[PDB]
Order: C-alpha cells, then structure tokens, then sequence
C-alpha cells in the first residue's frame, strides 16, 4: 500500500510495524509542510474495528487529562475512516525498544539507560493505573523511543561496535487492549512471555498484571533475551517455578486449569526432554545477575517484587516509583 493516500493528505511512505490489528505506517502530511506522522491503519474486521474505537476513546481521555504527554503515552493527533479501515494518526516516534535491541545484535541496554527507561515506563503505566485503566499488553514492542538516534563506539570487552542512544526517552503505545476497571475483562491478555500467572491460571486480573509484564520487560532489557523461551502454558509455569520457586498453594487450589496440576503440584517431569530444556535455560532469578554491585542488586530486588506470584502481594507501580533503584535519577 506504499503510495496510497488517506483522507486526501497522508501519503504512505513506509511500514513501521505490523500486528494482529493491521499496520502502522509512516506518512507524509501534504497539508502540513511535508513533515512526517505515524498512522495506524486497522483491518476492516469487527474485533479490530471495536478495539480501535476503544483505543480512540482511551486516547481522547488521556490526551484531555495530559495534553503534553507528561506521562509519556503516545499522542493521537486525529482519527478518521478510509475504505472502512479506522485510521489513527500519531506523532512519529522512533524504533521500538525491541527493534533497537534487535538491530544492536541483542546486546542488552546499559544499566543507566535501563534505569531511565524503567522509570518512564512505570510513570506512564502508573498514570493509566491512576485512571482506572490496565494496559494488558505491555512488551518491548509497545515501548518506543522518542528519537532512536545513536552514537557508536568500539567496546573492547565484546570486541565489536555498539550503539548508544543519544536520548533514551520512551513512550508507551497500543491502547487497543486497554481495559477500564468497570468494563469486561478478557479471559486471556498479554503476549505470552509477558503474561502474569493469574492470567495463565484464569484467576481474574487487574492492574497488577501490568506490573508482572514490566518485570519481564526489565529482565529482557538487562539480559537481551527472555527468561521464558516458551510457547506452552504448562512449560511456562515450570519455567516460573525454576526461576521464582513454587507457585503458591492458594493459587493452585483456586484455578480450574487442572490439566496443569497433579495432586496440588505442577504436573511436571523434570527428567523429560522438556524438563531438561527448562533445567538448561532457566535458573533462580538472582543467578542471572551480571554483577553483584549494589545497583544491580536493587534492580533485581525490584524485579523480584514485580514478579511476585500473588497479584495482591505484588509491588504497585506507585510503590515502584519510590524504589531505591531509582535514586540516581534524582
Ligand atoms: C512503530 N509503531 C507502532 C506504533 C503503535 C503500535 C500499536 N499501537 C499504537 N498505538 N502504536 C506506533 C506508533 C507511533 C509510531 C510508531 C509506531
């Protein structure tokens, strides 16, 4: 669809991203001096139409409450319909955090940048949580750099060139799944590797599922890879147990996902082929730390608090924003 023209002013020049919903494209704005915008073009399919309308209502609420994007939600500039596709025009951001890491060879972010990003993510999502919203689909693909310009230098340690962002500021995108406290809560939310245990066990969810997703994001920024390299629910829970310890009994008793359990324990054979795979790729959380200096301990203390199994016990984002991991910012 490059070359197509929307609402007689936006000419498509590139595809920025793709998803269940349709695509996001970069357009030239022929009515505003040729400067560039992003446009989300949604498939003409009911479920995606309805999510897009929902996104528009969230974005209108967020833009009215925070018109300057102090809390780092992507700014919608306008919206319209075009050949029965809903189109949402946004400020043009840079690469997703995912795409940046990928382009840098899966080299993790330096801890000082991770601190700034985590703070901004927590601040943004906490704004949502303060307004009776849960995002539900937090992942590196939905955290974008405001500007993804970088300087480069040779790193002798690893013996290759690496990219460092000039400005690591981020924004949070994709409010298509975002859910108000009083609305219908989908059965399954999140992308699997960022999905909380209460979701996997069908116990019900709310704001704390976002906090679990954030904990997973932060591990990935730190390591350059997921600690949950899985596409199977039961295996995912086995990975959780290796990394975090046994699931709480009360969650196991409450769940109706009985296929995953035997007696009141995860139905998992450690000596099976899948068991070896889990045992090889997963280990207690603090063993992933790359240094023992206090800054790293504090990141991991926050991460462990975000990956608390019981959503009632998990750290809230308001509590996270005061964590000592974040003092070097002040
Ligand atoms: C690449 N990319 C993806 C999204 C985006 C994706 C899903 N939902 C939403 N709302 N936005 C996006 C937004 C602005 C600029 C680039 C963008």
């Amino acid at each position: 669809q490059s070359g197509d023209v929307l609402s007689a002013r936006y000419e498509i020049v590139d595809t920025l991203g793709e998803g269940a919903f349709g695509k996001v494209v970069e357009c030239i704005d022929h009515k505003a001096g040729g400067r560039h915008v992003a446009v989300k073009i949604v498939k003409n399919v009911d479920r995606y139409c309805e999510a897009a309308r929902s996104e528009i209502q969230v974005l209108e609420h967020l833009n009215t409450t925070d018109p300057n994007s102090t809390f780092r939600c992507v700014q919608m500039l306008e919206w319209f319909e075009h050949h029965g596709h809903i189109c949402i025009v946004f400020e043009l951001l840079g690469l997703s955090t995912y795409d940046f890491i990928k382009e840098n060879g899966f080299l993790p972010f330096r801890l000082d940048h991770i601190r700034k990003m985590a703070y901004q993510i927590c601040k943004s999502v906490n704004f949502l949580h303060s307004n009776k919203l849960t995002h539900t689909d937090l992942k590196p693909e939905n955290i974008l750099f405001v500007q993804s310009d970088y300087t480069e230098a040779y790193n002798p340690k690893i013996k290759r060139d690496e990219r460092t962002l000039i400005n690591p500021d981020i924004k949070v995108v994709d409010f298509g799944s975002a859910t108000y406290d009083d609305e219908h809560h989908s059965t399954l939310v999140s992308t699997r590797h960022y999905r909380a245990p209460e979701v996997i066990l069908a116990l019900g969810w709310s704001q704390p599922c976002d906090v679990w997703s954030i904990g997973c994001i932060l591990i990935e920024y730190y390591l350059g890879f997921t600690v949950f390299p899985t596409h199977d629910s039961k295996e995912h829970l086995a990975m959780m147990e290796r990394i975090l310890g046994p699931l709480p009994k009360h969650m196991i008793q409450k769940t109706r996902k009985r296929k995953y359990f035997h007696h009141d324990r995860l139905d998992w054979d450690e000596h099976s082929s899948a068991g070896r795979y889990v045992s090889r790729r997963c280990k207690p959380l603090k063993e992933f730390m790359l240094s023992q200096d206090v800054e790293h301990e504090r990141l991991f203390d926050l991460i462990q608090k975000m990956l608390e199994y019981d959503p009632a016990k998990r750290i809230t984002l308001r509590e996270a924003l005061k964590h000592p991991f974040f003092d070097l910012l002040k």
